């Protein structure tokens, strides 16, 4: 479900007291389905930065105020988060932005999770790249491929090696999105994607629960549609997790506190008002320019997991 | 109802074909209730001007389109509502304050649709009372009061006005009198210019009641009629019955006349009322049918 594919998570922003309480309810229900989720009071919210760090935003407030905020920031049809508005009784789920790339499905799925009513009234290469966890290497053909994506034309994605569930035009053509290195397509228009490897960060209590951690890593590969081979590094503050890295036959990075205490990235999950090791290990192990791919998820009370790019 | 009190009418603006088809269906329903209504295509629409000319705007399109538009223009704003091209929902987008919620509810009844629900200005109350504000230095504070939802008095008036309005520390006066320790905005009630569009064989009778039905609608009695105007000289017989001045308007005057708030294509009722209303007349009641032979419109009487 599209809602589980929101790997950098959903940000809920409320602006009153009733809203705040709706937003907590919505938040607890998302956690249930392992959807990464952060709730901000609008007082604490830097929307400008939130807009670039989550895959979706739920405003819990009167529609009128949500549109105000949306209009300040809606700039990129190809890159904006999907936006929905939910009243403070959770009567409705109204998509406000991104009906072209998935908001209507998010609204529908969200209203199932919440037992609410959805009020309904395509893709880019950027979004397909993010989904495939890949880097665009010749963006000079991005303009053309987007135009065709809208027209729901037949595009081909070459050199996939998982099964991924794309709309029907995508055939797995005049337009090729290719992850293959060693093929060439006469008479086609091609965007080459470089598949990126991933850096997995583990946060653990001193009593490393190996099995938990190992199943969590598999859960994460299933979630992201990835083979073992895509892992470039595993990272933790607990040396024991190195044993986990050996099983996967990948490098391990032991991350120390000076390193954690001295690290900043605007996208990080904030501390529970009610630390931060998974996300931060992942990012530091990922290298310079590493970007968060999967916002911290629980495996259980002593274990968290997060994924960033391995640069 | 609220929607019967949008005297300047409702502008329906659609962007696509199936949308337009929908706009026509809503248009015809609003005609049934004597709600002045005009339908423009997004291409034809000069939203800028429309925005100053109508009491509400109904966008028939996806929410995402309406809000894009609404965001360009939201600057004395019309109630805005968004209706999907199947008329499943009526969604207020703007004016949630000045009544956009009741409009959507009442619009959704009329249209068997479902309304999606999620204070005054002095300017607004003057328009309601068809009256002019004479001491605009007290606009700012009386508005901030209105917004603080304080109770405000209106003196020299019945009109359906929230519960705060008592007919206080704040006074709106239509008397001529004085108020010590009160904050006061004075209103001078205007008289009206009534314009009649008629076919050559004036059907007198249907013209007579249209005027009465207009006076109810505006919460006025005759004393408020400054003048009646038509291109048909026989309407003068009706002006005498009210004992008010008649103004016979000729076709040159009609051809010379321009005003951006006119109902689009002829146009006799509105143009007559404005012409007879005087320099700077403003439209109050947008053109309404009485039959296919007869129409009426109302503007402010700025004459002697």
């Amino acid at each position: 479900s599209l809602i589980e594919n929101l790997w950098r998570g959903i940000c809920i922003i409320s602006a009153s007291e009733d809203a705040f309480s709706a937003g907590e309810t919505i938040k607890e229900k998302l956690k249930s389905f392992e959807i990464p989720v952060v709730h901000y009071r609008y007082k604490d919210a830097e929307i400008e930065t939130i807009w670039k760090c989550y895959d979706a935003i739920v405003f819990v407030m009167a529609l009128e105020g949500a549109t105000r905020i949306v209009c300040k920031y809606a700039k990129s049809k190809t890159e904006d988060p999907a936006i929905v508005c939910i009243d403070d009784k959770i009567n409705y789920v109204i998509p406000l932005l991104g009906g072209h790339w998935g908001a209507n499905d998010i609204a529908r799925e969200l209203s199932v999770i919440l037992n609410s009513t959805p009020i309904i009234t395509k893709l880019s290469i950027e979004r397909i790249a993010n989904i495939l966890i890949a880097k665009i290497i010749n963006p000079e053909n991005i303009v053309k491929i987007n135009a065709a994506l809208l027209r729901d034309e037949s595009i081909c994605i070459d050199g996939i090696d998982v099964n991924v569930n794309f709309p029907e035009n995508i055939k797995v053509c005049s337009y090729i999105i290719s992850l293959r290195g060693d093929k060439e397509y006469k008479d086609k228009i091609v965007v080459w994607l470089k598949p990126l490897k991933i850096s997995i960060g583990i946060g653990s209590k001193k009593d490393v629960k190996m099995e938990e951690i190992r199943d969590g890593i598999y859960k994460v590969l299933e979630r992201l549609n990835l083979k073992r081979e895509r892992i470039g590094i595993i990272a933790s503050i607990r040396e024991e997790v190195k044993k986990i890295a050996d099983e996967f036959n990948v490098r391990f990075r032991l991350v120390n506190e000076e390193e954690i205490n001295n690290f900043m990235n605007p996208c990080l999950t904030p501390p529970s008002k009610t630390k931060g090791v998974a996300e931060i290990s992942a990012l530091i192990a990922g290298g310079r320019n590493s970007k968060l791919i999967l916002r911290k998820i629980a495996i259980s009370r002593n274990s968290t997991i997060a994924v960033a790019t391995y640069e």
